[PDB]
């Protein structure tokens, strides 16, 4: 089973990448199963702003690694990130500020939940889907 673990915000970087103190070591995390636009792309600043606000304003930030590979090729931790028990990955997709990403190395536990969010944001023609 997956477990949520505590972490502390160091700096929000963009829509899908965030730097956290995890077990007393600073690490860059990349959100599983979502792709936000890059800052210089349409909805990029909006996605960055969204993730920044959610993590900065949360009382408690948690990381939940999945069952597949835990780091990407660029050294980033691959997790679901929660702020006060709300998943940032899902919130971005349901807001139409990220699309669901390909599965990477077995990390698929929340794929269906995120696809459901995405279908609803698309039906609502929200943001990226506008
Ligand atoms: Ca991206």
């Amino acid at each position: 089973k997956l477990h949520k673990e505590p972490a502390t915000l160091i700096k929000a970087i963009d829509g899908d990448t965030v730097k956290l103190m995890y077990k007393g070591q600073p690490m860059t995390f990349r959100l599983l199963l979502v792709d936000t636009p890059e800052f210089n792309e349409k909805y990029g600043p909006e996605a960055s702003a969204f993730t920044k606000k959610m993590v900065e304003n949360g009382k408690k930030i948690e990381v939940e690694f999945d069952k597949g590979q835990r780091t990407d090729k660029y050294g980033r931790g691959l997790a679901y990130i929660y702020a006060d028990g709300k998943m940032v990955n899902e919130a971005l997709v349901r807001q139409g500020l990220a699309k669901v990403a390909y599965v990477y190395k077995g990390n698929n536990t929340h794929e269906q939940l995120l696809r459901k969010a995405e279908a609803q944001a698309k039906k609502e023609k929200l943001n990226i889907w506008s």
